[PDB]
């Protein structure tokens, strides 16, 4: 009801019936990418069976968005309320006409789990149009700055209208090499993880900073590790001044507390805080991305606590685990105008409602602390293999169950995954030469048990 | 099932109205918000408000309610327990699809989809929607100019810098009055209003003017044949002026309908000659249907009006469909995975409300309801305009898709303000324009009720 025992395996993976479901899936779509077809009816807790009968241990958990797990009674419960069946066949359009419990419900999840400081919040229907609309929210923040208290300027008005100065400010967003933001085009320029994301597509001349490459093991490399940060920091700057010469001011920084599709690139508290402080220096707004590492995997609920900081930033963007998206921000970035920040729907009041539960349950059965404790039994398992296959797994980092490790080469990675699917595990790749560890909140010290053993065996034979 | 008939107890925002916006005012701007729902107690094309007014909608939430406000149909979709996974296990679409989802997909989207079409990809909304066209577009042009070769070296260590040749200059060829979506590539295509677009930078892309027709249409049908042949000849031109400042058009986009810029209508003639100009300089020619399409003009798409059996390479949508997505043709179809990708790629969710919503609107046979309930509201616009000059003008429309122009600013909220407070929800566009949105579910005898306290309105006005 909660969960299954182990992982049972049937068939390879994908199997016949996979099979013939994507042979039939890409006549209509390039469906490639696709693993397997799965029974989200027959999967529960921590595992994901499959339409061939195959049962896996799931530890990439729908590219980290599954917060509790599959089929979680509580929201089975939640479904099964006669009061509840508006909320899913009764879409409004949030903006214009919200429901009675749209406020309630909103102090029942995401208001509940506000970061410090920032006492606004807009609701969203992804990672993508949350950060679009976060940067728009900054763009039209630094703007205020430079005109306020003035009015619109006629010219203003009727240049932005065809795509020109100065009604389209030449205004930019400082990123990071291996970051990803989202694939929207706006998203996608402040995206540098792959190549085969980018081609063809049209772009923005934004700024663009290195992110830190930490050495390991990291207790062996503290004054490396400084100076790489330290680097990375004055390369920012030299950055933000560089793009105001070039009148095309920064009006604000994205990051990712760990970059995810980059290829888990971790950094220290000290490196973000001087971002921080940096950002603010030339009134930069500090927009962090927490779709990934949002929703307690890291042992907090948002990773950016881990700095420890009052004012950790100026705009805090989610989705994924958080069921619905959107972000956080400063009362200071709060549109003076209406119909500015707007679209249509501006998420979906049924994910809310979900979400309420979700972190009613995270709350009620001590999620963030078990994902530390889980967390640091698989790194430590993970450290072990490492020392054990050293021809095979370098670089064995994480935060809590927010881990990962290099293999030798991309052909490698996937042999491996490849394999540890048809052994009853499910895991993604970062980078690509990297395997990524991205468990629901679920997933207790156990599963890391299973998991370290299935994969002890499958080295000791590779 | 349905009302039969508007009631009224307070103003609208009412107290409790009033109370919530005060509450919601505190975490975010909520200036645009009208008023809060009772969503449990609404039915078919009656919204129900939280100080317990009634009021026909005509509005139907951006116009994305396809078949009226709990429908018995979704309220036994949801009641169902084989259904209770499809609501809580949200998957990764683009790797781990659900059994069912080709079939479901056979049962909704690809059951209407347009001719020359036989690629789908699914999408949560009209803005990632519009994007996804949009790269999907520059993806061809570029596969195009390169054909049948690898990326190169140069290219694949340029794009991760944005800057080209990775990344191309290429251009999409916009309207003025558009309205595509927010995102900043959206909304570089979009030219509806100024608030929309201030502040934020955008793509300096080619911007053509949209036909402004002159009513009524049968005095005026030599002018107007000018008219579009101007913006035609202006459209063409810009083709070949960006072409030569090496910002190729790699597509066009267009509504069937103009909406957000003021419900700008052209003729089906003017769109065949734009698809042919599209197809005549190799320009993909997107046809946006996120609003225009469910059925409101009387065909389930918009641009099967214009009767071609090569209407368009790309058709995107939302709102009424539940999920959103586009379609294309086959020679569009991404030459490898993971470039036209994101997390959620829609929800199983709206796809299994979504099929039922479609097997109604064939059952019911609610596209020619949408023809002649449409055809009565209009002949009855038509009525009020001859009747009241000074405050209609311009009464335009195609189904239930319908418009009409007041004086002015002041005149039109006012309008809308008594309507709403008489029990009748409407919208305006171009804030000048009262424009109607009904649902499917809205029929001939909504229309006269409409038509007759509209009326009653105007006689006291
Ligand atoms: C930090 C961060 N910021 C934004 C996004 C975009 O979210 P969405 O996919 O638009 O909902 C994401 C989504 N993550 C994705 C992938 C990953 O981390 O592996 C892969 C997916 C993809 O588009 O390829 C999306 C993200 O992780
Ligand atoms: C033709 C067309 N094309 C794209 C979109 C984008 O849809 P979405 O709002 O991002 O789901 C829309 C959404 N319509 C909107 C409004 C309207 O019709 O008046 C208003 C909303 C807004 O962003 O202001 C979006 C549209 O109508
Ligand atoms: S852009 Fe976020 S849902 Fe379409």
């Amino acid at each position: 009801a909660f969960d299954y025992d182990g992982p049972l395996m049937k068939t390879e993976v994908p199997g016949p019936r996979s099979r013939e479901l994507m042979k039939q899936l890409n006549i209509i779509q390039n469906a490639e990418a696709v693993h397997f077809f799965c029974n989200y009816e027959e999967s529960r807790g921590n595992y994901l069976v499959d339409v061939d009968g195959n049962r896996m241990l799931d530890l990439y958990s729908q590219i980290s968005s599954i917060p509790i797990g599959y089929s979680h009674p509580a929201l089975v419960k939640l479904v099964q309320q006669p009061q509840n069946v508006s909320t899913f066949i009764n879409r409004p359009a949030l903006g214009i006409l919200p429901p009675e419990n749209f406020v309630e419900k909103l102090r029942e999840s995401l208001l509940s789990v506000a970061p410090k400081g920032m006492s606004q919040l807009i609701t969203m229907a992804c990672g993508s149009c949350s950060n679009e609309n976060a940067f728009k929210t900054i763009f039209m923040w630094y703007r205020s700055k430079e005109r306020g208290e003035s009015a619109f300027s006629k010219e203003e008005l009727e240049t932005c209208m065809i795509n020109q100065a100065p009604g389209c400010p030449d205004y930019s967003i400082l990123s990071f090499m291996g970051a990803f933001h989202g694939r929207t085009m706006g998203c996608l320029a402040t995206t540098h993880s792959k190549a085969i994301h980018k081609i063809d597509i049209p772009s923005f001349d934004w700024p663009i900073a290195p992110f830190p490459r930490l050495k390991y093991p990291l207790e062996e490399f503290v004054k490396e590790n400084q100076q790489e940060e330290a680097r990375c920091l004055e390369e920012v700057e030299d950055l933000i001044v560089k793009y105001r010469k070039k009148k095309k001011t920064v009006a604000g920084i994205i990051v990712e507390p760990i970059q995810s599709e980059g290829g888990d690139n971790h950094a220290s508290d000290d490196f973000f805080r001087k971002l921080r402080d940096i950002s603010r220096k030339h009134g930069c707004a500090f927009l962090v991305d927490e779709v990934q590492t949002g929703g307690g995997s890291t042992g907090k609920f948002w990773a950016h606590e881990h700095w420890g900081l009052d004012d950790p930033a100026d705009v805090m963007t989610f989705s994924k685990k958080m069921m619905t998206g959107g972000f956080f921000h400063k009362e200071e970035f709060r549109p003076n105008a209406p119909y500015r920040i707007f679209n249509t729907w501006l998420g979906d009041p049924s994910k809310n409602l979900l979400l309420a539960e979700v972190i009613n349950i995270i709350k009620r059965e001590d999620l963030l602390s078990n994902a530390a404790h889980a967390g640091k039994v698989l790194l430590t398992g993970l450290l072990d293999l490492q020392a054990r296959y050293p021809q095979f797994i370098s670089r064995v980092r994480g935060r809590g169950t927010f881990c990962s490790f290099d293999t030798p080469d991309e052909s490698i990675r996937n042999k491996l995954i490849s394999i540890a699917r048809n052994k009853g595990v499910m895991l993604g790749g970062c980078g690509d030469k990297s395997i990524r560890f991205r468990p629901t909140l679920v997933f207790r010290d156990h599963h890391a048990h299973l998991f370290l053993n299935i994969f002890s065996d499958i080295l000791a034979d590779f």
